[PDB]
DNA sequence: ATTATCTATAGATCTATAGATAATGC
DNA sequence: ATTATCTATAGATCTATAGATAATGC
């Protein structure tokens, strides 16, 4: 058996122990209806616990925010650094950063792409995360900026890439898991449409390549 | 009320009292977002008393309901009387995309960032969240009969929102509406938008489309 | 007489803490 | 004798409602 006070309900969420089940829930709630809206007592009744079990796991509702907050801007934001420095033409290069991020936003279990543009992120208080958005943001304009010059245009790719965030599924179910030998349908797209905006022609075996581009990425 | 104001003045805008309060709810709905913003915080912002503001509106969802309206209800109009105007399906997917940008450009706020608040959860709600749906519509038809049966068809609508990333929200309108002009930003959108469906682009396009803004206007 | 605001305040939240309690582990 | 949950509540803060009150109109 498992020690401590046996809980009044059963557990409802996902996870290896209450650390991942309270983040479990709290990731559904959080995409659903933003930071504010929800209230421990519902992450508490989501999980199957009392509302105060839930501060021997995490010290404050912001800080539980906080974790999942860093576990999608992270490896997002290491990624396009990783990537962005590689053997190829800035065509190629940006068209993998594209996919490569959009590989990785519908990797995840709920849409947590949608926690980045949250109002409650716009306060000082959560400036280390603007600080790493902004360094993404300014990958992707001076990839762009390669291709179309200083042009108002060179802002577009990185808002297509975003936009799978409100086209993807947001249950628990994981639209595309990863995969080392495809890519996923939705992020050819978003890739290909990046590089029609900046009125440029799609780079040669641009999958083929970027599974390459990824694989070692993921070794570093 | 002849003459300059005071500064100390109530520092709001609008005909009346009312507006004076969806002008202060704007300003913070869209930098804070509804819950987050407490009527407290408002009337501080209109010049007055908390409790005041229930006078002229029965709730705070209210205000904010009505903020919504006031955005969507426009948008759809123009989007609906366009979309069926005699013109190939480009040039009629380039007008919608560079109005609507034109639009949400011509506000004082950024009362697009309402649109990506996830309040819009409630059964009240639902008189916008269909007309939300509608308006989406339109463009996804469009670009499908330019494009087809293809998940391109997607692009075009949030091709369009992104002008709120790239908008000012100061209080300072960032391109006032003109009916000799298309701001730089809405050209841009609609160029891209026909990009990314591998369409022609109209030759006079942006003149065809400030002629059917003033046709649709009277 | 009709407004538009005010002061005051219930009651409905919501976060977090204090201390009891029931399971395992020694 | 350690751990993880529970019950219970303090203290904050917020929405909304009453009923008082300073302006004018008539």
């Amino acid at each position: 058996g498992a020690v401590g006070r046996p809980r009044r309900s059963a557990p409802r969420r996902a996870g290896k122990n209450p650390r991942e089940e309270i983040l479990d829930a709290s990731a559904e709630l959080f995409t659903h209806q933003g930071f504010a809206t929800t209230s421990t007592h519902q992450i508490a009744d989501a999980v199957g616990i009392r509302q105060a079990s839930l501060y021997y796991h995490f010290p404050s509702k912001t800080e539980i925010f906080l974790t999942l907050l860093k576990s999608t801007v992270e490896p997002s934001t290491v990624l396009a650094e990783d990537l962005s420095i590689l053997d190829a033409g800035p065509e190629m290069r940006l068209w993998a950063i594209v996919a490569s991020e959009v590989r990785l936003l519908l990797s995840t279990k709920w849409n947590v792409g949608r926690l980045y543009q949250l109002p409650i992120v716009g306060s000082e208080e959560f400036a280390e995360y603007h600080s790493q958005r902004e360094a993404l943001t300014n990958i992707f304009r001076d990839l762009a900026t390669e291709i179309v010059g200083d042009d108002p245009r060179a802002e577009l790719p990185f808002h297509i890439t975003m936009s799978v965030i409100e086209m993807r599924r947001n249950d628990g179910k994981i639209p595309s898991p990863l995969s080392a030998d495809s890519l996923p349908e939705t992020a050819i797209m978003l890739a290909d449409a990046s590089l029609a905006v900046l009125g440029a022609s799609l780079p040669a075996d641009r999958v083929e390549k970027t599974l390459e581009l990824i694989k070692q990425a993921d070794a570093k």
